[PDB]
């Protein structure tokens, strides 16, 4: 098996968050862990400024900042889920930012079952040690000597086997842990000192205490309080020596508090977040003492308001809180001293997309044909949603004029008072036209000073309240009031101008090979200098960059013949830098531009190639050449603003926006047909807009947010579970569940209680529903509620037998507390007609209906340990045809032709065939290796894909004996690092090295793709990986091969049959010399030594598949 796996959407769920001074001594930073990704921000009064985002070869399990004695700057400790430990430092060497690994090592033990309650990692306030709870009964200590670069550790026996939480205390002479543990006698809090000298615990400073039965979190309180707060379900207690204070506030009893964060450095106030998204303030009241110590007088809890359900909370000063969510969108909120109308102190400032968990999804061509969109069931509880995801950036067209032959567009302010454009100047072969803008009206008009009988190459507002028009014949300077020609420049023999560039006070024009530099003065075009280039000029730019006061010391130029992009000094025209771009196709557009504070040269060729380089605006040096391909026609580049950010629109057959993300250039398709020319337009009637032209038409519209994927959110206010599309009804079916309390009563309104119409089947509880949702408005048209204690598990939309209706079919389970698994459930066939669901037929079965699939006009269903095929009879009932029994728990089905792939709870996958001339199933083959499955997919007749609970993928094949024949072989293995809930065939790209397309959705909201490769392609890419791994410096010095090794509690093996597309794609981001190392000696097709250029082309083809 040869497979390739790549990220289409990175994990969005927030697994943890910390604050401190990491980037510099005086920066306040927010660090966010999104599984495999670490995001670093500087906190401002403006908000969060992104400075650096890195990938780890690992799932981040522990992330803590700490400050070694007498240092100005925090270091970062990370532990991965595979027990990779590192200490990281942030270093900025001028422009370049580097994460350096100061220490690393793997801290796994040989014997050890991972603690069921997870990895805990803590660091003592005096930075003497890191403490890790990895396994029950052991506490691992890493001394923080500067010498301990390998992070060598020792284990201490911990008598208490079941630790709930642990922290290091402040204000202690020896490092001291405080922890809650559980035994038969209940829950207790205890302390121990940790002796480095003895490598053992010593007696803690205070005696143990019994605590609440559901005590779950330990907070170490800084000086001057010291001590610990213990949070439980109905109590909050403070402990410190012969000091004990407890409160039992009813207000917290409704929902478990699951996260905390310190507001005040001295511990006077904490935030607390619960499972329903309530946000509390915990206040510690001080009492003075004669000896000048400070003790705790009392504790209070106050309800502040509501946030997203928080996985973590981080106070960012000035009343600002970052709410990191796993189950909904993350937020920035503000806390105010005074409450609002409805009584909340919490006001939301910003919302960040989280797709996670993705519990189901499907692919549908909603709008066009051939343009797939992903529709997910996302989130949980009050955060549950549908998310609709599609590639590319949209334009909202607001005007359309038929007007062929446009050769350029320029906006103009004809009134020197008003700030908005009021004029659009259009060029045509040998002619110019001026459109005036009065509101939404676009009237043809003249404009005194400008000529209409020459083609315009540039026109604009310029210095000293003047306008400029540059044509093939001359440069014309025009006064604003009144409009009159005040100056006109011509070449000495009045030869044609061939190329024009202009800013507010400078002009460079070309005449064949000649260049002329003019300055714009009051009533004067002043000729400053001229030169003769070695070849004919193709293109020019003099865009001023940086702190430049609108003046460029640089001229960028592209030439014929040598195909060079050059940087020249003005006024002398001295050559500062030359780059030969190769080939025999001339540069067509060149642009100096700034993205996220870094300066670049862009240069586009007529064949669709785009080169880009770092530009030093001081020396004129170009560096770090990169090349993408943006189409096959000449590309024309032009800056525009939207949402207070400068970007570049690339006009071609493939219109593109160029922008920056994490200080790397990014290229995103615009969803339009061919655009030939554009300009920004910001007029009264068309504010913050774009004017667009093709061969026949002028358009004016606004642009969506600049990003790779557009996401629409449909709030449900309850948990979505499964989704299916029903084309004939133009709706989705969505299974959903809401929580109600002890009959039962609801916590808030939600999709299933707010449908247009409703039907019903004739502690906290789940109430399950089938929602019918309109595909255009996403309005809830109908909700059908299932029986009390009925859980809806599976859903399909299909036709059966000879019946022409399409039905929604739901499989359920009746859930009773004492049952190990369900012994009762239903299959229900519904028809959606006239705005309601009618129940057409039912069938009681003796188990949970985990999975259903349409199979050759029949209904395949898995019921507990049985796989069953039903026929749909002429009297509209389901009738069993055949059964398969050899499963533990058949959770997952997929089919292809007569083949059925079965995913088991614990015995991996199994391949059935229906035998149409015997009316029964045959077991073809089974994977005899145990695996705890989460999802399955058929890649093709011979290849079966599985995902399992320890975040691995594998691929099974038949072994091309007869006892031998029924053994599936695991021929592919890969540690993905995500939990796959759903696989589905399809693509987000409009319909090569790869064949097939399978998308997957995950708990962290990551979306991935799996596709197939030939042996040949695999071998090349495998070889590339090995070379890439030798040159790339990895954060924490984790080996890529270690990261991607298949890993469960049973077995660890190198990955095989799987290319890591994220790694391959990173090839485009290394330095050109590194690309040479990577390239040196490797075959490529009959055969030859491959070049860096060859590989850039290949990797580009591979980015196109998502
Ligand atoms: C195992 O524990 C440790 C603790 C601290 C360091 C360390 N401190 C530093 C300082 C000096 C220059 N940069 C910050 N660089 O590494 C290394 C390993």
């Amino acid at each position: 098996s040869y497979n390739y796996v790549v990220t289409a959407q990175k994990p969005t769920a927030v697994n943890g968050c910390v604050t401190g001074h990491f980037t510099s001594a005086e920066d306040l930073n927010l660090l966010i862990a999104k599984n495999t990704r670490l995001e670093i921000y500087v906190v401002t009064a403006e908000g969060l400024r992104p400075v650096k985002e890195v990938g780890m070869y690992g799932k981040i399990a522990v992330m803590e900042l700490f400050r070694p004695k007498g240092e100005s700057k925090d270091l970062l400790f990370i532990l991965t889920a595979k027990y990779n430990a590192c200490i990281l430092e942030y270093k900025q060497s001028g422009e370049s930012i580097d994460i350096i690994t100061r220490a690393h090592g793997n801290v796994q033990d040989r014997i050890g079952r991972p603690s069921e309650t997870g990895i805990i990692g803590i660091i003592d306030p005096e930075c003497r040690m890191i403490g890790l709870r990895l396994y029950d009964g052991l506490f691992k200590v890493i001394p923080l000597d500067r010498d301990n670069k390998e992070l060598k550790a020792f284990n201490i026996r911990l008598e208490e086997l079941h630790v709930i939480d642990v922290k290091f205390l402040y204000g202690c002479q020896a490092p001291t842990i405080c922890f809650v543990y559980q035994d038969p006698q209940g829950r207790h809090v205890k302390t121990y000192e940790v002796s480095l000298r003895e490598k053992e615990f010593n007696k803690g400073p205070w005696k143990q205490e019994n605590v609440e039965a559901e005590a779950s979190m330990v907070i170490a309180v800084p000086e001057p309080f010291g001590g610990a707060i213990i949070i439980g379900q109905e109590s909050i207690t403070y402990h410190n020596g012969d000091k004990y204070l407890a409160i039992a506030p009813p207000i917290i009893k409704q929902s478990t508090i699951v996260c905390h964060n310190r507001v005040d450095p001295n511990g006077s106030r904490y935030l607390l977040g619960d499972m329903e998204g309530r946000l509390f303030m915990l206040l510690l009241e001080k009492e003075e003492q004669m000896d000048g110590t400070v003790t705790l007088k009392d504790l209070r809890v106050e309800l502040l308001g509501e946030t997203s359900i928080a996985e973590c909370l981080t106070y960012l000063d000035n009343g600002v809180v970052f709410v990191g969510s796993r189950l909904g969108d993350s937020q920035l909120v503000k806390l105010n001293v005074d409450s609002n109308e409805q009584g909340s102190y919490v006001v939301a400032m910003e919302t960040f997309t989280n797709l996670g968990p993705i519990v189901d999804m499907c692919v549908v061509d909603l709008e066009r044909q051939g343009q797939g969109q992903l529709v997910t069931c996302s989130g949980a509880f009050k955060e549950g949603s549908l998310r609709i995801i599609r590639n590319g950036i949209g334009i909202h067209e607001h005007a359309s004029i038929d007007l062929p032959g446009i050769k350029g567009l320029w906006p103009l302010r004809s009134d020197p008072n008003r700030e908005t454009d009021d004029t659009l100047v259009l060029s045509f072969v040998g002619q110019t036209r001026v459109l005036m803008l009065n509101g939404e009206e676009v009237e043809e008009t003249e404009l005194m000073g400008f000529v209409d009988d020459q083609q315009t190459f540039f026109c604009g507002n310029v210095a000293h309240q003047q306008l400029i028009q540059i044509t093939s014949a001359s440069v014309r300077l025009v006064s604003q009031e009144p409009k009159a020609l005040v100056s006109e420049w011509k070449e000495p023999q009045a030869k044609n101008i061939s190329v024009a560039s202009c800013n507010s006070s400078q002009v460079v024009v070309a005449v064949g090979r000649a260049l002329y530099y003019l300055q714009i003065h009051p009533q004067e075009l002043r000729q400053i200098s001229h030169t003769e280039m070695e070849h004919e000029v193709a293109c020019l730019d003099i865009t001023p960059l940086g702190d430049s006061n609108g003046l460029s010391p640089l001229c960028a130029i592209g030439l014929w013949t040598d195909i060079s992009a050059r940087i020249l000094k003005l006024p002398s025209f001295e050559l500062l830098h030359k780059e030969m771009l190769g080939g025999e196709i001339i540069p067509r557009s060149i642009l100096m531009t700034t993205f996220e504070s870094s300066h670049y040269l862009l240069c586009a060729l007529g064949d669709g190639a785009l080169f880009y380089f770092g530009l030093n605006i001081e020396t004129g040096l170009l560096s770090d050449r990169k090349k993408v391909t943006l189409g096959t026609q000449p590309t024309v580049l032009r800056t525009f603003r939207s949402l207070s950010t400068t970007n570049v629109f690339a006009c071609s057959d493939r219109p593109t926006v160029i922008y920056s993300s994490n200080h790397k250039l990014v290229f995103s398709n615009v969803n339009l047909k061919e655009v030939n020319y554009m300009c920004p337009l910001n007029s009264d009637g068309y504010p913050d807009s774009l004017a667009l032209a093709n061969n026949s038409t002028l358009t004016i519209g606004t642009i969506d947010e600049i990003q790779k994927l557009h996401i629409r959110t449909v709030p449900l206010y309850e948990s979505p579970r499964k989704i299916c599309y029903q084309e004939v009804s133009q709706c989705f079916g969505v299974l959903s569940s809401r929580i109600e309390v002890q009959g039962t009563t609801a916590l808030r309104p939600s999709a299933s209680t707010q449908a247009l119409s409703s039907s019903v089947s004739s502690e906290e509880v789940e109430v399950h529903n089938l929602l019918i949702i309109d595909q255009h408005t996403f309005e809830v048209l109908h909700a059908h509620q299932f029986l009390q204690n009925e859980y809806a598990l599976s859903l399909v939309s299909c036709k059966l037998g000879k019946d022409p209706n399409t039905y929604f079919i739901v499989g359920t389970a009746m859930v009773y507390p004492e049952e190990a698994e369900p012994k009762q459930g239903r299959i229900v066939v519904f028809q959606y007609s006239d705005g309601k669901l009618q129940t057409v037929a039912e069938k009681e079965v003796k188990g949970a209906v985990y999975s259903m699939v349409e199979f050759n006009g029949k209904l395949l269903a898995s019921i507990n340990s049985t796989v069953r095929l039903y026929e749909w009879t002429t009297e509209k009932e389901l009738r069993t045809e055949c059964n398969h029994y050899n499963n533990i728990m058949a959770l997952y089905l997929k089919t292809k032709g007569d083949f059925i792939l079965v995913g088991d709870l614990m015995r991996s996958v199994l391949l059935l065939a229906y035998k149409p001339m015997e009316g029964n199933f045959e077991e073809i083959a089974r994977d005899f290796n145990p695996n705890w499955m989460s999802a399955v997919e058929i890649l093709d007749d011979d290849n079966f894909l599985g995902a399992e609970n320890a975040f691995n993928l594998f691929v099974c094949q038949k072994d091309s004996t007869d006892e031998e024949r029924q053994h599936l072989q695991e021929v592919g293995l890969f540690h993905l690092g995500e939990f796959v809930n759903v696989f589905c065939h399809g693509s987000l790209v409009m319909q090569t090295p790869t064949q097939g397309s399978v998308l997957f959705g995950t708990v962290n909201g990551m979306i991935g793709l799996v596709t197939s490769l030939s042996e040949s392609w695999y071998n090349l890419l495998l070889d590339m990986q090995n070379r890439l791994n030798k040159v790339i410096k990895s954060v924490g010095k984790i080996e890529h091969s270690f990261w991607r090794s298949f890993h469960t509690e049973r077995k660890t093996e190198p990955a095989t049959g799987f290319i890591d597309g994220d790694l391959i794609e990173s090839f485009l981001d290394i330095s050109r010399p590194k690309m040479q190392e990577v390239v040196a000696n490797l075959q490529y097709d009959m055969k030859r030594e491959a070049t860096a250029d060859d590989l850039i082309k290949v990797v580009e083809e591979l980015t196109r598949i998502h």
